[PDB]
C-alpha cells in the first residue's frame, strides 16, 4: 500500500527491493544509485549469487525498471537532497547507501518531498527499532528510523523472550558472521579496521560490533547487560549468534526450549523461530526469520549459565523486517 | 634421543613425524599405515597443501623411508598387536589412527615390543595430560598416556593461568574450528553425526565436543566448571577458542593482559603466545604454540565477566606437543 | 508412470528422487541403501546445502519413506543380487552407488525382479545415452543401460550442434568441475589418484576424465576426434566445459551462436541452453539444462579454430537427465 | 645495487619488495602509496595471508620503513608527477597502482627524478618483455618499459621452447586463475566489467584476457596465431595455463616432454620449470618460477595436436620476473 523509494541499489537495497515484491507489503516506485544505471540494475536484481535467480520479470522499458510489471523510476543522485522522491510519489525512503546513518544526513530525503526514512544500519541519534521487541513504540511523530543490525534483530527477539521467562544478569555474545562486501579478496587496505583488510576466503578475521550493546537500547532493561564481538568466515551468507549468558532465576534446557518454541508459534512467530531438526548454516539461506533458535546446538553448565544459539540469514532476514516495518509505520498513520 | 614409532600417517602422523626433524628432540624410526604403500608415504610427506613443501629430503630407498638420510622402518599392518616395534627400536610409539584411543586396544602396541604408548586423542580412560599444566604429574610407572585434543591444549593453558591469578567460578567455550579430515566436501554419510556430514566448503557446522570439560581432568580444581561446543567453519587450518567465563576476583582487562603476557615469557614460553597484534587466523599456520591469547580481539563486560581469545594451529601445535610429551618422558626416565 | 527403484541414496539418487517428484514423470516406489537409515533417509533428502529444502513434505511412516504422500519401500541390503524390488514392483532401476557400472554388476538388480537397470554413472560395456543426442537409438531388446557422466550430458548435445553444421576435425576439451564426494577436506588417502586426495578447498586439483572420448561412442563420427582432461575447483557444484576444437567448414563466431540458439530453441530444448547474458556458475544452480552455451565466454582465433564454454548444474542436469531417459523408456515399451 | 622506488604498496609492490629483500638483487630505497601511511605499511609487509609472515625485521623508525635495517623513505602522493625520487635517490621505479600502464602516465615518474619506470602489468604503448623469452631486445634507450602479465609470463617461456621445437601452427589458450584484489567477496558493483562484480568466493567467473595475444609481441613469429580467456575460481593464489596447440613437426608428447625438460635445465633455469609429480595448485605457493609444465596433467589427441599444462605463482613468480627484469636493465647501464 505504502509507495517506497530506496537509496541505493547494495546488497540490502535489492533484497528490500526483492522482498518487497514478494511479500507484496509495500510498494517500490523510486531507486536511487549513482554508480548503477538502468541495464546495469537489471542485471543485478535479475541475478543474485546467494538467493538464485529473480521469480518474476525485470526489464527496462522506456527509462524505468520494470519488475512484476511495475515501473519504478529511477535516479542517479550522489546528493540525497536532490532526490525527487516526491516526484516519483515515494512516502518512505529507506536509505541503504551506509553512509547516511546520521539524523542530519538521512533527513536530506526529507527535502525532496519524502514523508519518512528508515534507515537499514544502525543509527548514533535515529530511534532503534527491533520487530517484535519494541516496534510497537513507534508513533507519527518520528520521521526518521534505524532498523538497527542484522546481529540485533537476531540477538534482541531471543534476549528479549530469555529476560521475559528468567532474567539476563549478564550475557556476552559472539556472532560467527558470513563475509560482507565490506571485505576484501586479497590482503588489502581497511585504514579504520587492519583486520577487515585481510583475505576474505582465507582467514578467520576478529572483528568489534556494537550490536549485542545496541540490544540495551531496544531492551532498555538490558542496558549495560549485554556486549560481544564477531568472527567473519569464510561463507557466503547466513549467520549465527553464540549468547553466553547468567540469568538470575533457575532455567532447565527444556525450560528455555518450552518459552522459545512458545513465543516462535505465538507473538514473536515469522521474526523468531524454533528448531530441534540437525541444521547446518545453508538450511537458513533466503528463511526471513530474523532469528532461529538452534535447540540441539546450545549447551547449559548449570541452572545458571548457559550457551544459546540462534541462526540468520543476515540478508534476507533483515532485508524482510525493513519491509515489515514499514508496513507497521504505514498501519499506524 | 628416544626412538619413535608412528601407528598411522594421517595429518597428525606426517606432521608430528615433520615436527619430529625440525626440532631434533626425538628420532623417528618406524612408521606402520596399512593403507599407505612407501613410495605414496614419500609423496604425502613430501608434499602438504597446509604446510608446504618439506624442507629437507625425503625418498624411498631399499624398503624404507629416508627422510634428511635417516632410513626409517615402514609397516602394513592392519592390527597393532601384530607390528614389531621393538625389533625396528622404537622406544615409544605414537598411537594416532584416532580408532585406538582406550587402554585395552592401545596397549597392543607393547606386544610388538614397544615399552609405551602416547595417544594423540582424548582417551575415555589413558590418562591425559597438556604440556605446560600438568606434565610434571607424568612418572615412569605410566606406559600408556593420552596428550589430550587440540582444543584442550588451547584452552587449558589459558584457562590455568586465568584461574591460577584470578578464580574461574564458571566458563562455556566456542571453539571456531578448521575443517578436518572427518568432514565431507558435499552432502555425505555421518550416520552418527548428522551435522558432520554436511558441505564443508558450504556450511558453518555446529559440533560437541568435549575438549572445554576435559579441562576439568588437567586441571582438577576446574572440575565440572567448564563445557563447550564448536563450529567448524571452511578453512584448511588454524582454529580459535571464545572462553566467556566469569572470575571470583576483580580482574581489569590490562590486568589479564599483564598476567597472560607474563607468562608467555616465563614457565610457559613457546606453549602460550601472546599478541596485541592485529592478527587474522592465517597469521598463526604452522605456528608451533598450543595457544596464543588475543589481546585485541576478547572483550570485558565487566571486571567479573570477560570473553578471552586464544588461536591455536590444530595441526602444527597439536603435533609439536606430542613430540614435546615424548621428549618430557625421555628426560625422567 | 513407471515404477523406479533407486540403489544408492547418495547425491544422485536422491536428486534423482527429488527430479521423480518435481517433474512428476516417473514415480519412486522404492530405495536400496545399506549405510543410511528410514529416519537419516527423511533428514538428507529434506535437507540440501546445494539445492535448498525439498518443496514437497518427507516424513517416515509405518517403515516407509512418504514423499509428497507418496509411500517408497526401503531396503538396507549390502548385496544387490538380493533386493525384492519386484516385490515392491519396481520395474525400473536406477543402479547410483557408482560400484556396479559394469553389465555384470549391474545385471544383479534383475535377479530380484526388475526388468531394466540405469546406470548412472559411465560403464565399460554397458550402451550409453545422451538425452537429445541419441537416445532414439534405444529400443525394447535393451535391459542394462548407462546414461553417460554429467560432463559427457554437456559436451555431447553442443559437439552434436557444431559437427552437424560446420564438422569437427578435431577437439580437445577442459571441464572446470566442482568438487565432489570422492575429494578430501583435508590431503588424504586416494591410492589410485593422489591428486584426487589433495585437500579439495585448497586446491586446483588436475584430473583424467574418459567423458570427451565417450562423446566418440554417443555421436559415432566423432570416434578418436576428441579427447581432454578436467580441473576440480572449490566449488559446491556447478562445473563448465571449455571445448577447443577445429571446423572442417569456415564458421564466423556469429553463425556458430545461431546455429546453437535455433538448436536450443528447437529440437535440443530443455537439453541444451543458450545464453548471451553475463553469467556466472552460480546462475545455473539448479539449472536443468544438459549443456547451455555462454556466447560471450567463448572465443574464435579463426574460422576455423575456436573455444565454445558451455556451463552445467553436474548434480540437477544429469539427475533431471536419468528421469528422462527412464520416460523416454517408459513410452517405447 | 641498482636503487628502486615502488609506486603502490598493493599486493605486487609488497611481493616485489619483497623478493628485492630476499633475492637482494636490488635495493628498494623509496615507497609511495597515497591510501597506506608508515604504521599501517609495517603490518601489511609483515603478515601475508598467502606467503606467510615475513622472514626478516621491519619497523617504523623515524618516518621510514626499515626492512632488515635498511630504511625505505615513504612517500604520500596521489599524482606521481610530484614524487621526490631523486632525492630519496631512487633510480628505477616499479608503477605497480594499476592505473598508470601507458607511457604517458607512467612517464610522470621521470619528473621526479627517476631515470626509468617498469610497469608491473601491460601496457597499450610501452614496450613489453618476459625474462627469458625476449628481455635481450632491452635497450639503454627505452626508459619506460612494461613486464607484461602473470598469465604471459607463464605462457610465453612455454610456448617459445613448443614453438622453438616444432612450430605452433594456432594456439587458445585457457586459464584457470586464482581471484584477485579488483573482485568482490559478494555480488557488487563492477560497471564495466559485469561478471567481475559476482561474489569471488561462491562463482566460477568467465572472464577476457589478452595475456594469449601478447605472447604475439614477445615472440614475433606468433604474431595473431594466439588467443585466450580466463575463469576465475575461488582460491587465494596460485594459477594455470591450459594451452591447446596444433604443431607443424610431428611431437609425441614424450618429444614435449624431453625438450621442455631440457629448456628447463639449461638456459630456462629458474623461468621455466618442468615436473612429473602429482602436484595440485598449492605446490607452486611461492614458487619462483613463471611457469612450471606440468607432464602428468597435459593430454595429446595426437602428435600435432596437444593440451599442455603449465603452473604458476600468479603473485610470487610475477614479482621476482619484475627484480630480475631491474637487475638486466641495471647491468646494460
Ligand atoms: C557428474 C558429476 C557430479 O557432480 O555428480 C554428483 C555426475 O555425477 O554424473
Amino acid at each position: 500500500k505504502v509507495k517506497v523509494g530506496v537509496n541505493g541499489f547494495g546488497r540490502i537495497g535489492r533484497l528490500v527491493t526483492r522482498a518487497a515484491f514478494n511479500s507484496g507489503k509495500v510498494d517500490i516506485v523510486a531507486i536511487n544509485d549513482p554508480f548503477i544505471d538502468l541495464n546495469y540494475m537489471v542485471y543485478m536484481f535479475q541475478y543474485d549469487s546467494t538467493h538464485g535467480k529473480f521469480h518474476g520479470t525485470v526489464k527496462a522499458e522506456n527509462g524505468k525498471l520494470v519488475i512484476n510489471g511495475n515501473p519504478i523510476t529511477i535516479f542517479q543522485e550522489r546528493d540525497p537532497s536532490k532526490i525527487k522522491w516526491g516526484d516519483a510519489g515515494a512516502e518512505y525512503v529507506v536509505e541503504s547507501t551506509g553512509v547516511f546513518t546520521t539524523m542530519e544526513k538521512a533527513g536530506a530525503h526529507l527535502q525532496g518531498g519524502a514523508k519518512r526514512v528508515i534507515i537499514s544500519a544502525p543509527s548514533a541519534d535515529a530511534p532503534m527499532f527491533v520487530m517484535g521487541v519494541n516496534h510497537e513504540k513507534y508513533d507519527n511523530s518520528l520521521k526518521i528510523i534505524s532498523n538497527a543490525s542484522c546481529t540485533t534483530n537476531c540477538l534482541a527477539p531471543l534476549a528479549k523472550v530469555i529476560h521475559d521467562n528468567f532474567g539476563i544478569v549478564e550475557g556476552l555474545m559472539t556472532t560467527v558472521h558470513a563475509i560482507t562486501a565490506t571485505q576484501k579478496t586479497v590482503d588489502g587496505p581497511s585504514g579504520k579496521l587492519w583486520r577487515d583488510g585481510r583475505g576474505a576466503l582465507q582467514n578467520i578475521i576478529p572483528a568489534s560490533t556494537g550490536a549485542a550493546k545496541a540490544v540495551g537500547k531496544v531492551i532498555p532493561e538490558l542496558n549495560g547487560k549485554l556486549t560481544g564481538m564477531a568472527f567473519r568466515v569464510p561463507t557466503a551468507n547466513v549467520s549465527v549468534v553464540d549468547l553466553t549468558c547468567r540469568l538470575e532465576k533457575p532455567a532447565k534446557y527444556d525450560d528455555i526450549k518450552k518459552v522459545v518454541k512458545q513465543a516462535s508459534e505465538g507473538p514473536l512467530k515469522g521474526i523468531l523461530g524454533y528448531t530441534e531438526h540437525q541444521v547446518v548454516s545453508s538450511d537458513f539461506n533466503s528463511d526471513t526469520h530474523s532469528s532461529t533458535f538452534d535447540a540441539g546446538a546450545g549447551i547449559a553448565l548449570n541452572d545458571h549459565f548457559v550457551k544459546l544459539i540462534s541462526w540468520y540469514d543476515n540478508e534476507f532476514g533483515y532485508s524482510n523486517r525493513v519491509v515489515d516495518l514499514m508496513a507497521h509505520m504505514a498501519s499506524k498513520e
